């Protein structure tokens, strides 16, 4: 199997890129959750059903295996992770392609979308589009009543959980799928920086609600969620009802929900990629 993996130079950052797969297949563009996160997991979870695609993973700006940035907030944004994505493409040689995203990789690829005809189509994996929602969401797991203050609602959750054990809550029913993930990330020995993630934060990142720039789309998209993914189920139904997409709620299914549910994602996630060439198959 073709597997060409580098760091690509996309002018004011250095990506790593994995590229895998027939170099003249059918191209994906995988959009990493976090912000601040990696490719790693989700290519491990994804791979398997992607043989004959040419994908490429990627580690955004700054960010897991990616070169260290210089210490600048104003290189944290959504517009330079949309943009970073074209660059990429045009650094590969690939004119058009289809993307596949988890978590706040949703927003990065919708603004793909929007912006940039050369994307043809995604798959939203446990899309995050309304962090004041989120927000409402972990002071909600923490035991309190949400305030109207999106960045209050965080200090104040986080004043009495660690972020980490309230995310855990929202992503994970069982405690054997956190176990399986934090084995595989564990295993990666990934030290991601912690800047990107800050920078977001600084710049306002909590009070984002992407909700209001979801409209119809006319190329193929599609919605999986998990039911027990606290950070993205039930809000997930708003964003497909507005973008007019097909969703697939899993039942026991988290943020992870190829690891809670390896056998209803890998049904789902088939009729997901087959939708995305609707001239050959049909529509939905």
């Amino acid at each position: 199997m073709r597997e060409e993996i580098g760091y690509v130079p996309v002018g004011e950052a250095e990506l790593y890129v994995e590229d895998v797969g027939p170099v003249e297949g059918p191209a994906l563009f995988v959009l990493h959750g976090g912000p601040g996160g990696n490719a790693y997991v989700l290519r491990e979870g994804l791979q398997d059903y992607l043989e004959g695609f040419r994908v490429v993973y990627f580690d955004q700006r700054g960010s897991g295996r990616s070169l260290e940035l210089p210490q600048d907030p104003r290189l944290f944004t959504v517009d330079a992770l949309v943009e970073d994505t074209l660059l990429l493409a045009e650094a590969l040689g690939v004119e058009r392609f289809g993307l596949l995203a988890h978590g706040f990789g949703a927003v990065v690829a919708l603004e793909v979308l929007r912006r940039f005809p050369q994307a043809e189509g995604a798959i939203l994996l446990a899309p995050w589009v309304n962090f004041p929602w989120l927000a409402a969401r972990l002071a909600e797991a923490a035991g309190l009543a949400p305030l109207p203050d999106p960045e209050e609602n965080l200090k104040e959750a986080l004043k009495r959980e660690e972020p980490k054990a309230l995310f855990d809550r929202l992503m994970f029913p069982t405690p054997r799928g956190r176990m399986a993930y934090e084995w595989l990330a564990e295993g990666a020995g990934i030290l991601g920086s912690d800047a990107p993630g800050l920078a977001f934060l600084r710049n306002g990142l909590w009070r984002l609600d992407y909700t209001p720039y979801l409209t119809p789309e006319r190329r193929p998209l599609y919605v999986l969620v998990g039911e027990r993914d606290g950070t993205s189920y039930p809000y997930a139904e708003e964003v497909a009802s507005r973008l007019r997409a097909p969703i697939r709620v899993l039942p026991e299914a988290g943020h992870y929900l190829w690891i809670d549910a390896p056998e209803a994602f890998e049904e789902a996630f088939k009729e997901a990629l087959a939708a995305l060439v609707p001239a050959l198959r049909g529509p939905l």
